């Protein structure tokens, strides 16, 4: 139920950790992380790893 947020890019790197009931809940807030951190990259979603990460 725990998901991790990783931020990469050229000069933009960051790591995050959050806990929720499900990814559906984390997904909405997670997207805010990128938006909150004007991050523009590629997003991936794994059901087995229920983890969200953004790579530019």
């Amino acid at each position: 139920m725990q998901y991790k947020l990783i931020l990469n890019g050229k000069t933009l790197k960051g790591e995050t950790t959050t806990e929720a009931v499900d990814a559906a809940t984390a997904e909405k807030v997670f997207k805010q992380y990128a938006n909150d951190n004007g991050v523009d990259g590629e997003w991936t979603y794994d059901d087995a790893t229920k983890t969200f990460t953004v790579t530019e």
